[PDB]
């Protein structure tokens, strides 16, 4: 599925995210906008074997299982497919635990390059919340 702007910011909200370890929503949404473009069916191979999956682009090697990560653990205890739903729950939970790891959301490098800084509040403007 392919959220709109909005559309996942209310999602999003309705889950817990906002304000979430401190991060207000519009973290969240820049975050989405960036790793997937808003769209849960997105994944990303990486040089290490790995995969990121969904609308956070979650990775493999510590957080869902694929059953081609050589090594990996499954932190969420989740098949890494569950994070391509159309409905975000087990994206947002597993995100959750991701970003009470210890770095916040730089556990997200494109948070970390594109949105940490930013006005990322401008990601939720305009939205019905
Ligand atoms: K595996
Ligand atoms: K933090």
């Amino acid at each position: 599925k392919v959220f709109g702007r909005c559309e996942l910011a209310a999602a999003m909200k309705r889950h817990g995210l906002d304000n979430y370890r401190g991060y207000s929503l519009g973290n969240w949404v820049c975050a989405a906008k960036f790793e997937s473009n808003f769209n849960t069916q997105a994944t990303n191979r990486n040089t290490d074997g790995s995969t990121d999956y969904g609308i956070l682009q979650i990775n493999s090697r510590w957080w869902c299982n694929d059953g081609r990560t050589p090594g990996s653990r499954n932190l969420c205890n989740i098949p890494c497919s569950a994070l391509l739903s159309s409905d975000i729950t087990a994206s947002v939970n597993c995100a959750k635990k991701i970003v009470s790891d210890g770095n916040g959301m730089n556990a997200w490098v494109a948070w970390r390059n594109r949105c940490k800084g930013t006005d990322v509040q401008a990601w939720i403007r305009g939205c019905r919340l």
